[PDB]
């Protein structure tokens, strides 16, 4: 699984340990080993949500499987929780795009996961 | 809808008001309420288009519906127009990836749109 | 075709000429003319892969066609090889998401490729 958060929150407002917390929480949520989880945070972005530049986040989660209606609801509660608690972003100013990837469409280690 | 533009144009060349212009015109073109429109501009990028580092842009528009052949042509005319007039990027140096998202695959406000 | 690499490797570690090498080799791998290839490198990112922040990369390749199991394996070998040799990133710390785009879903030059 791989998760990106793009936000207008400043870099200094991202806590030490946030990447490790996302890794652990996503490992637990997806059930995948942490060794397979990648995370990426991009602060200081020029962005707006509903025309407003109050704190917001635009995110992506790519995973080979572990994507679906109930799972994505659970991930959204989890991830919005973390962004609210750690980055002080309101849940209603977060979007997360979920992409279920075929194994043949994810490259890694000189080949794909197929 | 969520629109991202990645460009090698420098930050100082992005005019004041541009996020607001994008929000307004995307709301009108997609028919979606402005509250649901998110926009993100990423200047100063290390990029090439056709092997050239002349001004260019690589973009993404995700939307739950309102994506299809005729709509996408319309969006491209609108967005390339804006990038040309505001950022001085030639339309033939812009790519826009359009993604029609299932409601169940978009997280927002602790849940999804499904 | 368009290729993005997000990495924690610093900007100064990206060698001169790398965008040009990526353009050339992607043109050859996809079979598409270099004039149609776009490349984007994003260094200095706040990322982790498998819980750690040694050099890693999260990438995307979007292409109208030229995507499939054998092609993607060949792209992955090529791209991991380049990231290892030029950016000193281990291949087992690289993910590449491959997206086959419909022509009507790629905007360019005020219209789409349809
Ligand atoms: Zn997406
Ligand atoms: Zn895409
Ligand atoms: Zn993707």
């Amino acid at each position: 699984p791989m998760f990106i958060v793009n936000t207008n929150v400043p870099r200094a407002s991202v806590p030490d340990g946030f990447l490790s917390e996302l890794t652990q929480q996503l490992a637990q949520a997806t059930g995948k080993p942490p060794q397979y989880i990648a995370v990426h945070v991009v602060p200081d972005q020029l962005m707006a949500f509903g025309g407003s530049s109050e704190p917001c986040a635009l995110c992506h989660l790519h995973s080979i499987g572990k994507i679906g209606g109930a799972q994505n609801r659970s991930y959204s509660k989890l991830l919005c929780g973390l962004l609210a608690e750690r980055l002080r972003i309101s849940p209603d100013r977060v979007y997360i795009n979920y992409h279920d990837m075929n194994a043949a469409n994810v490259g890694w280690n000189n080949s794909t996961f197929a």
